[PDB]
């Protein structure tokens, strides 16, 4: 419940998709990702602790995990279509937001 | 942080932006809504107590929220479009969504 916590549970859970076999196996480490980031929704990042609650900073790392929970979402919607290595492109693919928000704010 | 909470937040906000009056308004009230969302998705209702964390209906009460972030999402981008008035009536539409989870949760 820590961001710490829910970093880890996004990190892990990218692993567990890449080395999946089945979609079960990946819709299960979707949703895991999914309850981080809404977990880490209402944190504040060290390098933001100065900065008032509604700063657009703040809006915008909220936005950061709003972006990767959408994302995470359309993931979850390629493995219940049976698109397993789609899906498993798409979790990679993730990285991306993953880092737009580490660059800003970590 | 309760669910009780997390439910006046959506609701009290729903009123705020029927009755805005400029786009500013309508974004504010919208990251609220999202932020209350994103704190209910760890909760488990009254009527799902005795089911475990990861049942099928614990997993569609979580996916309630995530449809609703998205469309929350979705009415946030219609007013920073500037179409203040198509973003009130999709934040309207949401009471749907707050519905459906009513009727199967509540
Ligand atoms: C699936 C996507 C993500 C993954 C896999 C991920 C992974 C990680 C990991 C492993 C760490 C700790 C290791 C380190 O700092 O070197 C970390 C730290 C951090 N992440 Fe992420 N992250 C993701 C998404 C995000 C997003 C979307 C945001 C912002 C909205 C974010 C904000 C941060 C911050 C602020 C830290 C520093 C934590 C601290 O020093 O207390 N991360 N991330
Ligand atoms: C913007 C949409 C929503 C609005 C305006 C809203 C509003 C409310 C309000 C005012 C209450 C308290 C009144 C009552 O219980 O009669 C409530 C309760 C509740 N809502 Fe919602 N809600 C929304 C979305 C949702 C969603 C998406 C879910 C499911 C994922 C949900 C699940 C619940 C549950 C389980 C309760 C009862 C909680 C308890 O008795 O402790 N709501 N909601
Ligand atoms: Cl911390
Ligand atoms: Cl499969
Ligand atoms: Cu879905
Ligand atoms: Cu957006």
């Amino acid at each position: 419940a820590d961001l710490e916590d829910n970093m880890e549970t996004l990190n892990d859970n990218l692993k567990v998709i890449e080395k999946a076999d089945n979609a079960a196996q990946v819709k299960d480490a979707l949703t895991k990702m999914a309850a981080a980031a809404a977990d880490a929704w209402s944190a504040t990042p060290p390098k933001l602790e100065d900065k008032s609650p509604d700063s657009p900073e703040m809006h915008d790392f909220r936005h950061g995990f709003w972006i990767l929970i959408g994302q995470i979402h359309d993931a979850l919607h390629l493995a219940n279509e049976g698109k397993v290595k789609e899906a498993q492109a798409a979790a990679e693919q993730l990285k991306t937001t993953c880092n737009a928000c580490h660059q800003k704010y970590r």
